[PDB]
């Protein structure tokens, strides 16, 4: 039809990327994956309570922290409900579900509600509320039309082979470019190379041929699914420039075949584009490589105590950390006692790293040990075991599985804490369609406030990487099936309005030199006029906080930064006219950076913070919204009434850096109307301090330049531009900090006792979820940093957690680093200004 036409030109601008294209294939995987996605879109849909998906209640089943009790007014909070003009007051005690006081109470100025049976304190707005000690505005509203939301009507046996595994090279070819180069063809499984076989060195011309079979010494029956031809073309130490990988086993359990010419990709170690099945879209300029897969169709089958000294041996395997190499010795000794492992979850990421993959009856062996796993299905969820069984070492379907299996009792409030590294760690599915996919797809389409996320960090990989953008933009396509026509008219608003403020962004940037022009001021307010009426959609939701909507410009008050990266400082009207406020909505929307290192880091920081929570610990980061939108386009939250460091020290002092103790703090004292207010702010100065202080360590981005930090005007310090990583320093703890806390050199005060404090009770808190850590850690470099990533670099953390150390010795370790920053003073920090 034409309407199921323009459609899909409407799916295809909201994607950023043409689904149906099959310009780069070579096999209907995707389409496979098109259509085996149906169906688990239809359960999500058709089992959504219609009228909870519209107004998608926040909610949260955790214990409400100590450090948020001790802010009541003694079992009393306060709900300020509203008329048209005039309000009404109500006094609440934490459990009165929204019921207890048709009609729906939604949140003043935002798209948030409070519905559904769950007691208030289980609420985030709430406790949004009581965290900066705001009071609880709300209107008496009529419910959503779920109607919105409508949804538009949518053969040989392989282990009866013996023959040994063989691939055919042809030769390569490349339109342009000299020395000597080989193809090393590599049977792969996760990391795990399995054979390996080289041709011999020939002369680099523009199209070099070889005509050989390459004999591995697998054999056919003993290839697990997942496992991939890896195909690398060595110049010559050697160095590797090229790459392509194809998978043995395709997606129907069907040995592969036939003729291939696949083009690849160019090098600029562990990192996640390494392992892509896409090959290089370029089929212009890549080198190509032609290979003949010829063996009939052969298919993949499914199938249907100890000593004292060793049960210790076992038990400290089982202890060590997640980037603890395993030797030969362990692996043997784990896969013997099998049994005994498997009675310890723990274990589960290091016993199935002792697996065999290229042995037929190991395998057998592994999948009967996967189908006797109670202990396993009866313990509560670790996310960071989870995790652990998603990344790069795992390519067995049952062992991530297992994993996927675990996360299905995750709530809301969690997906999203963990939302941005599981869709990376699609990127780690040997496959287009995973359970770990159809995981994403079905919470993503239960709820608006993951679904909506989902399709920014999705769009963000389909922009920025060819790596994957095909795999991303068939799960993309299917979300975007079942979430709804009201959700799709939001995305198709949101898209609209980036794209016209990336034209702005383009031509602006051009007519400036490498300061900032008074004509410039000019000509980008003369644009964003030109705007308001030509085809903006006046009213659009905030990409990086859902709950705003955005309507239309505050012209006066838009310019141009003074960075020379020159993003546009942009405000916005709340199109609410609910809101009880007037602050304008701030925008930074920047061009020349790739936000999603940005994105990362910011994540991983709530993740921080949702850990100290267990321990009734809040040390007030200030982690500002920040999404990746398109091709080196993103937005960033304006915080409001924020400074920083550098230009509090260029007000009082000047220009060069004669940087004086006292100049933060009586910035402080004249931003403070109280001395009430003021202590206040230095509260929230010591907890914040504290709180990027240990996360920077652990991270290792603790040495910032100090245009980079930044304070609000009520105390709270925050870090910012994370995507850009002599004598060094563990974090910025300068002496202006310290002086907030009253000390000058070598002292001890009050608030800086309380500072050591905080910070060692942070930093074990964090050293509690070791594992968690070093995993996430591990991802973010792994398919965040396009940085040929290093295992040095990996066990980096290893150092900064002090693995295998006591609590007492890890105190002693980081108060070392509080003195060594003493130390310095002002080093490092005028270092920079060469
Ligand atoms: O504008 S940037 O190009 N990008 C960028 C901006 C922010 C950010 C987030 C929230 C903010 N809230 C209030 C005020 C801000 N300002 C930043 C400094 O200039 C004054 C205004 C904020 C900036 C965070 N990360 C990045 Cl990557 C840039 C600018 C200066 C820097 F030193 C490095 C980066």
């Amino acid at each position: 039809s034409e309407e199921s036409q323009a459609f899909q030109r409407q799916l295809t601008a909201l994607i950023g990327y043409d689904v149906t294209d099959v310009s780069n294939v070579h096999d209907d995987e995707l389409e496979f994956t098109r259509r085996g996605l149906v169906t688990p879109r239809m359960a999500e849909v058709a089992s959504r309570d219609p009228k909870l998906y519209a107004m998608h209640p926040w909610v949260t089943s955790k214990p409400l922290p100590e450090y948020l009790w001790k802010k009541i007014a003694n079992n009393c909070i306060f709900i300020v409900i509203h008329r048209s003009t005039t309000s009404q007051t109500i006094k609440v005690s934490p459990d009165d579900t929204p019921g207890a006081i048709d009609f729906v109470l939604r949140v003043c100025g935002r798209d948030e509600y409070l519905v559904g049976e769950t007691p208030i304190k289980n609420f985030q707005w709430v406790r949004h509320c009581l965290k900066n000690g705001e009071e609880i505005h709300v209107v008496l509203d009529t419910p959503p039309d779920p109607a919105l939301d409508e949804v538009r009507k949518e053969t040989v046996s392989l282990w009866d082979c013996d023959r040994k595994f063989r691939v055919k090279i042809r030769g390569i070819d490349i339109p342009v470019l000299d020395l000597t180069v080989f193809v090393e063809a590599n049977i792969q499984h996760g990391q795990q190379v399995l054979c390996q076989r080289r041709t011999s060195p020939k002369p680099f011309t523009e199209e070099v041929l070889w005509n050989v079979w390459l004999e591995f010494s697998i054999k056919i029956k003993d290839l697990p699914k997942g496992a991939l031809l890896n195909l690398q073309i060595y110049c010559g130490k050697v160095q590797l420039l090229y790459y392509v990988n194809l998978l043995l086993i395709d997606h129907r359990f069907l040995l592969r075949r036939g003729e291939y010419v696949l083009h690849m990709w160019q090098i600029s170690s562990f990192n996640a584009d390494k392992l892509t099945s896409a090959t290089n879209p370029d089929k212009e300029n890549s080198m190509s490589i032609s290979i003949l897969l010829d063996n009939h169709p052969i298919a993949l089958p499914k199938h249907q105590e100890m000593p004292n000294q060793l049960r210790k041996q076992l038990e400290a395997i089982i202890a060590t950390d997640p980037l603890n190499p395993l030797t030969a010795e362990d692996k043997e000794l784990l896969w013997h006692f099998r049994y005994e492992s498997l009675k310890h979850p723990k274990a589960y990421p290091k016993l199935f790293s002792s697996v065999k993959w290229g042995q037929q009856e190991i395998v057998a062996k592994t999948y009967q040990l996967l189908a006797r796993r109670e202990v396993w299905d009866q313990s509560a969820l670790d996310v960071g075991l989870t995790m652990q069984l998603l990344d790069c070492n795992f390519s067995d379907e049952n062992v991530r599985a297992i994993a996927v299996q675990k996360l299905e009792s995750l709530e809301d409030d969690d997906v999203l804490h963990y939302l941005l590294q599981l869709v990376q760690a699609v990127k780690f599915e040997p496959y287009h369609d995973s359970a770990l996919a159809r995981f994403l797809l079905k919470r993503g389409l239960r709820n608006k406030r993951i679904g909506h996320f989902l399709f920014w960090f999705l769009r963000s990989e389909i922009a920025q990487s060819r790596h994957y953008q095909q795999r991303f933009a068939v799960i993309l396509e299917a979300y975007l099936r079942g979430c709804g026509t009201a959700m799709l008219h939001d995305f198709t608003q949101q898209v609209q309005v980036i794209e016209m403020l990336q034209k702005v962004t383009l031509d602006i940037k051009s007519l400036s030199a490498e300061d900032v022009s008074s004509q410039v001021i000019s000509q980008l307010k003369q644009k964003l006029e030109n705007l308001q009426n030509s085809q903006l959609p006046e009213s659009f939701r905030v990409p990086y906080d859902p709950g705003l909507k955005a309507g239309a410009l505050a012209i006066e008050k838009c310019k141009v930064m003074a960075s020379k990266k020159k993003p546009l400082w942009l405000e916005f009207k709340c199109a609410d006219p609910t809101a009880l406020s007037n602050e304008t909505i701030g925008i930074i929307f920047k061009h020349g950076d790739d936000l999603r290192q940005d994105m990362l880091i910011l994540q991983i920081l709530r993740i921080m913070e949702s850990i100290w929570e267990t321990e009734s610990l809040d040390l007030c980061l200030l982690p500002y919204g920040c999404i990746s939108t398109g091709d080196k386009i993103g937005m960033i939250e304006i915080v409001k009434d924020a400074t920083t460091i550098a230009k509090i020290q260029q007000s009082t002092v000047g220009n060069t850096g004669a940087f004086k103790d006292e100049v933060l703090n009586h910035w402080l004292k004249e931003k403070s109307p109280t001395e009430e207010k003021f202590q206040a702010a230095v509260e929230r100065f010591v907890y914040s301090c504290a709180g990027y202080c240990v996360a920077t360590f652990v991270l290792g981005i603790g040495d910032r330049h100090n245009d980079n930090i930044m304070i609000t005007e009520t105390g709270n310090l925050f870090h910012i531009d994370f995507g850009h990583i002599k004598e060094r320093v563990p974090f910025v703890l300068t002496p202006d900090f310290l002086f907030v806390m009253g000390t000058s050199g070598k002292k001890t005060s009050p608030h800086f006792q309380k500072f050591q404090d905080i910070c060692v009770k942070a930093y074990l808190a964090l050293r509690h979820h070791t594992n968690l850590l070093i995993i996430l850690f591990s991802m973010m470099l792994m398919t965040g940093m396009p940085q040929l990533t290093s295992k040095e670099d990996i066990e980096y953390i290893r150092d900064a957690l002090t693995v295998g150390k006591n609590e007492e010795d890890a105190k002693k370790y980081f108060l070392d680093q509080i003195e060594v920053c003493r130390d310095k003073g002002w080093t490092v920090q005028f270092n920079w200004f060469l």
